[PDB]
């Protein structure tokens, strides 16, 4: 599918470390590897435009 540029968002484990999987923080920590000690995902997709609520009362 040429229309699709890139879909593989999540990286399955570390390319240079199969046994070691890039761990993830709770928020604003990114994903680091316990081997090569890398840090993937420094940015933070902040798209506030969905309201986010438990349905309106009225
Ligand atoms: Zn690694």
């Amino acid at each position: 599918a040429s229309t699709s540029r890139l879909d593989a968002l999540p990286r399955v484990t570390c390319p240079n470390h199969p046994d070691a999987i890039l761990v993830e923080d709770y928020r604003a920590g990114d994903m680091i590897c316990p081997e090569c000690g890398l840090v993937v995902g420094d940015r933070v997709i902040d798209v506030g435009s969905e309201w986010r609520t438990f349905s309106n009362d009225k």
